[PDB]
């Protein structure tokens, strides 16, 4: 598309911001607020519609895990509730295959989900698919060659380097090569034939390391690290370059936005969000009106 949308997040409380960044002119642009604050959500795009999935409203007067699926139309600049998932999912992963949205893992209270469900925008309906072999909250999700990948996260006791892959036609999950670094709450995306895992939390500190999985070779290879350690960062791809947005570096909620150029293997600070925050949902689509 054209704009990088960031929705929700957390700073002192769950947030309702919807701001769009234009990598062509460096401009930010605040849009319609989310009807319900939510952190640990995920963002995705299907047929020009932006979707905010799961999360959790950490607020003074209470904390409520969200099973919501909200939908934003850039032409109207309006949100609209859509069908709700079977189960609340905080610290969630999502991935799009054949116009369908896969909601992966997440937490509801202290229940850590292995379950997975798929949303069909044409029927406004969810349906549960096969669960993951492992419970994963704060899981990174990526789609490559119509295959879904769940990478890292937290399973209730330990934080994981493990990763697994879902083959839709079989409705089946299988382990793939684990990462070289334990990552939970990382930024996972796809670029070319590789699945990048950036930052996260490894049980002790926030990570700035970045590695990528080559499906052909089935191996993880480290790559130039980010300039800031990050956890609960937003991540997306725009014109063959990765953008990581915000996160927590261990002491401050970052407004830093970094951009990875895979041809030069370098990271550079593109801009800075209008305020520091972690746990945002990110996606990319057309400009609004
Ligand atoms: C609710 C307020 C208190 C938490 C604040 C202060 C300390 C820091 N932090 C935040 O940045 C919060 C903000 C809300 C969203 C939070 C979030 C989003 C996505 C994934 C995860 N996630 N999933 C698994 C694990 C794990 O550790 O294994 C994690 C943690 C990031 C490592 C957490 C981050």
């Amino acid at each position: 598309g054209r704009l990088i949308y960031t929705a929700g997040g957390y700073f002192r409380q769950s947030l309702s911001y919807l701001e769009a960044y234009n990598p062509s002119n460096g401009s930010w642009l605040r849009l319609a607020d989310l009807q319900v604050p939510r952190s640990g959500l995920a963002g995705c795009v299907v047929g020009g519609l932006l979707y905010a999935v799961g999360g959790r409203n950490n607020s003074p007067d209470g904390n409520t895990d969200s099973s919501a699926l909200d939908c934003y139309n850039p032409m109207t600049n309006q949100w609209s509730p859509c069908a709700s998932m079977s189960v609340p999912r905080n610290r969630i992963g999502v991935g799009v295959i054949d116009g369908h949205i896969y909601a992966v893992g997440g937490s509801h209270g202290c229940i850590h989900h292995s379950s997975v469900e798929r949303y069909e925008p044409e029927r406004d309906e969810w349906h549960l698919v096969a669960p993951m072999l492992t419970r994963r909250i704060g899981v990174g999700v990526a789609v490559l060659n119509r295959l879904l990948y769940a990478v890292g996260g937290f399973d209730g006791t330990n934080r994981l380097n493990s990763a697994e892959c879902y083959y839709p036609e079989r409705n089946e999950w299988r382990m793939i090569t684990p990462m070289n670094t334990i990552r939970s709450g990382a930024g996972v995306c796809v670029l070319h034939n590789c699945i990048y895992a950036a930052g996260g939390y490894d049980g002790q500190d926030q990570l700035n390391s970045v590695e990528r999985y080559d499906v052909e070779t089935e191996t993880w290879t480290f790559v130039a690290p980010m300039r800031h350690h990050r956890s609960a960062l937003g991540i997306t791809v725009h014109q063959g370059k990765i953008y990581v947005l915000g996160g927590y570096d261990g002491h401050t909620f970052l407004d830093s936005v970094e951009c990875y150029d895979p041809d030069s293997d370098t990271w550079s600070e593109v801009t800075r969000m209008t305020s520091g925050r972690s746990g945002v949902g990110v996606a990319v689509t057309m400009e609004p009106c």
